[PDB]
């Protein structure tokens, strides 16, 4: 990377917001996941958006890579620079807007969390609810199709942004539902938003989201439930689901994730497969929503159910599962799973997900979303092993397949980045792989825009 672009970078954002220093560049050249990859040639942190379009436009004109960086919690290697170029650090723009209480909407800057979001929001009668265990970027939340417990009731992040502003490869600034608009619905033209929700940084940067946002529950009850076998407690879950339960999370966890839970955040409890539930309404229907769902949950075993302060525990021990799992082999690091399969299915591809974790070697904990059809196989990797480094990845590909087979994708959540790109062409086939490829080639003709990721 020459010395008069260096230069031009910090004429747009400013000499203390540049920097090719090796250290500072390691720590934005990789993500949460196992994924390696050499670092960015620099990061830059841009201010306001005009210096988001410009540091754009020089690295594009320049046939620089762009590599878009919110706060580096993706499994998936999104930030990896597997062709160098510069990472654009988004977060100091930070800023929470247009708060339309009355029409349940806002627009938040790349730094606003989830947290800080909803810090903002108390007192207000609103919170935002999708929910990643991580505390991340919410327009990096945005780029990559998010979602999370609460997801199962109160959607993902596709259900809930209505409106993106995206600086495009070029720097050219698009909102995609047009600038300042927010509605409950449009037939107008081609929907824009969704294109850009589950693009990972490889059609453009987003610079701005808003969401929507929802009214705080009357009154909220958390329980858990212990189960005699995974198929037990999928079953029940599958059943609660065709009962049409609104049930606000149901979150499934094996005993190998249970005790790795109560090991890494002092929770204790019975070591099985178990069901975290969460019930929203008021009294009136809370109970008859429990008495359904704990009557589903009987018939197949189910324990009765272990009922402020208390749930909040239970459910970061959920959001940390992730730490809880690398936790059971200090040193590792991990390797998610993510498909997502007809509801009906999801027995039969959790049991003989389990079924194969134990006839191997390897150390797998599953969690996850199985409200949506949804779950993650958390396999830990020795860093240094490149025999269970290669195995891991078999055993990820393999469940997809299988996912695949049954009708199902291979990412609910998380993303394809460099994991996935694969499976994403049999999923689709030669004409879906195209057509996406055309979609990206229109907006990004030279390919800088976060190359090596999805396709
Ligand atoms: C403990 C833990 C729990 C998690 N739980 C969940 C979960 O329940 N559900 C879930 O969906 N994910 C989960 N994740 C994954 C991760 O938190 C999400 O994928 C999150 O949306 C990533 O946001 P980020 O800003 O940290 O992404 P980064 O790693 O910074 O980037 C991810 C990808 O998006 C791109 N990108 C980032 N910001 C932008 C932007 N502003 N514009 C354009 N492209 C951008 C990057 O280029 C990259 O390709 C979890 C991660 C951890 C570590
Ligand atoms: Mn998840």
């Amino acid at each position: 990377l020459s010395q008069d672009f260096v230069e031009a970078l910090k004429a747009v954002v400013g000499s203390p917001h540049v920097s090719t220093a090796s250290a500072v560049r390691e720590q934005h050249g990789h993500d949460e996941s196992m994924h390696r990859c050499q670092p960015p040639d620099a990061v830059v942190w841009p201010q306001n958006v005009d210096q988001v379009s410009r540091v754009a436009s020089l690295c594009y004109n320049q046939g620089v890579p762009i590599i878009p960086f919110g706060t580096g919690t993706g499994v998936e290697g999104g930030v990896c620079a597997v062709q160098g170029g510069v990472c654009i650090n988004l977060t100091h723009m930070d800023q929470i807007t247009e708060l339309n209480t009355e029409d349940f909407s806002v627009v938040v800057e790349p730094g606003v969390t989830r947290k800080a979001l909803n810090t903002h929001l108390r007192d207000s009668g609103l919170w935002f609810p999708v929910d990643p265990g991580a505390d991340a970027s919410l327009c990096g939340m945005a780029a990559t199709g998010a979602s999370g417990t609460n997801a199962v009731r109160y959607g993902t992040m596709r259900d809930n942004v209505i409106n993106l502003e995206v600086v495009l490869p070029d720097g050219r600034l698009l909102h995609t539902a047009g600038r300042g608009r927010h509605y409950r619905k449009s037939a107008a033209g081609y929907n824009l938003t969704g294109l850009f929700v589950g693009s990972e940084g490889t059609l453009g940067i987003i610079t701005s989201t808003t969401l929507r946002l929802h009214p705080a529950p009357e009154a909220t009850v958390a329980a858990t439930c212990a189960f005699p076998s995974v198929q037990a407690a999928v079953d029940s879950t599958v059943q609660i689901l065709q009962a049409a339960v609104p049930v606000a999370r149901i979150e499934f966890l094996d005993d190998v994730m249970m005790d790795a839970c109560n090991r890494h955040s002092k929770l204790n409890c019975p070591v099985a497969p178990t069901l975290f539930l969460e019930f929203h309404g008021s009294q009136q229907t809370l109970a008859e929503q429990l008495q359904r769902t704990e009557a589903i949950t009987q018939d197949n075993g189910g324990s009765h159910f272990s009922w402020a302060e208390k749930r909040n525990e239970l459910w970061a021990a959920r959001h940390n599962a992730w730490y809880a799992a690398l936790a059971l082999s200090p040193g590792s690091k991990a390797y998610s799973t993510d498909v997502c399969v007809p509801i009906s299915r999801l027995p039969e591809i959790l049991v003989e997900t389990k079924e194969e974790i134990k006839a191997s070697k390897l150390t797998g904990a599953i969690v996850g979303h199985v409200g949506d059809g949804n779950f993650h196989c958390i396999l830990l990797v020795d860093p240094d092993d490149a025999e269970e480094q290669r195995r891991v990845k078999a055993f990820a590909e393999n469940l997809g397949r299988r996912a695949l087979a049954l009708g199902g994708t291979c990412t609910g959540e998380h993303g394809i980045g460099l994991g996935k790109r694969q499976l994403l062409q049999e999923e689709v086939g030669p004409v879906g792989v195209e057509t996406m490829r055309q979609l990206k080639n229109t907006l990004d003709p030279r390919g800088l825009m976060n190359p090596g990721k999805v396709l």
